[PDB]
């Protein structure tokens, strides 16, 4: 048993809710928290620019520390980072940005990272800002993680689209 409210169950380990994962997070304090990250951790916009926000921009500090020490993340990677006043832990994942013309196949081994926690509140890794198709990432993610998963979706419009369209 857990602390997430009013999710609904997709799967025997995926569940999904219409929410503001800043404002999720920030209630349940969970022990993983998932960011949508870039290769440089530059966290400008989207759920990472949401994120550091409200860091009150710690985790960009953080999170430069990090680059400067060890140089960027692979896509399809990820590292574990401070989860400030969120959560726990980041869990800073980077998806394929289409708008890029990075390769949709390393969604898949985005979301292996996630095998590595029992438990995570999450985005859909490549929606929003990085282009993919958020009913591709769902899909990805039912077929890939195995731990418990979270998920968020700030849009009440893709929300309902995607749990409609969920075979
Ligand atoms: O949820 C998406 C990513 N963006 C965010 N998700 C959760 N919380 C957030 N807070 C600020 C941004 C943000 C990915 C799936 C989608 F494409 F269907 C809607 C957008
Ligand atoms: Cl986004």
């Amino acid at each position: 048993v857990n602390s997430f409210s009013g999710y609904l169950k997709l799967t025997d380990n995926v569940y999904i809710k219409n929410a503001d994962i800043v404002e999720e997070a920030k209630k349940v304090k969970p022990t993983v928290v998932v960011n949508a990250a870039n290769v440089y951790l530059k966290h400008g916009g989207g759920v990472a620019g949401a994120l550091n926000k409200a860091t009150n921009n710690a985790m960009q500090v953080e999170s430069d520390d990090y680059i400067a020490t060890n140089g960027p993340l692979k896509v399809g990677g990820s590292c574990v980072l401070s989860g400030h006043n969120l959560a726990k832990h980041c869990l800073h994942v980077v998806g394929p940005n289409v708008n890029k013309g990075e390769d949709i196949q390393l969604l898949k081994s985005a979301y292996e990272n996630f095998n590595q926690h029992e438990v995570l509140l999450a985005p859909l890794l490549s929606a929003g800002i990085f282009g993919a198709d958020p009913i591709h990432s769902l899909r990805v993610c039912v077929d890939t993680v195995r731990t418990n998963v979270y998920l968020a979706v700030f849009d009440k419009n893709l929300y309902d689209k995607l749990v409609s369209s969920f075979l």
